[PDB]
């Protein structure tokens, strides 16, 4: 057994696995969602130590989801992902108490730093 979990929501395009195989390589329990609520439940279900969700979402942007999510509790930790075009939102996410903000073009290696910086990860 291990000690690490992570959740992925939207932005799924073969990247979720990339980081998956990473956390999975350790035996960590990771899950995926296709919305906020679904992530809210899957959040506690897998009670991960980190969650990755992308704002850009079909049918009710995450602007609110991520909002209500954090507004719900200040202990919720989730990462946002979107091109550096809606800095406006990305900004708020900061004052919202978000972990950070990544741009479409992102590297896992980089995410391994924040994760390895926030969580007891072991990335090269």
């Amino acid at each position: 057994m291990m000690n690490e979990k992570i959740l992925i929501v939207d932005d799924q395009y073969g990247i979720r696995i990339l980081l998956n195989e990473v956390f999975n390589k350790e035996g960590y329990q990771t899950f995926q969602a296709a919305n906020g609520l679904q992530a809210l439940d899957i959040v506690t279900k897998e009670r991960p130590d980190l969650v990755l969700l992308d704002m850009k979402i079909p049918g009710m942007d995450g602007i609110e989801i991520l909002k209500r999510m954090k507004v719900i509790d200040e202990n919720i930790r989730v990462i946002i992902m979107t091109a550096y075009g809606e800095l406006d939102m990305i900004q708020e996410s900061k004052e919202l108490g978000a972990l950070t903000h990544f741009a479409k073009p992102f590297d896992i290696d980089e995410i391994r730093d924040a994760v390895k910086k926030y969580l007891p990860l072991k990335s090269n």
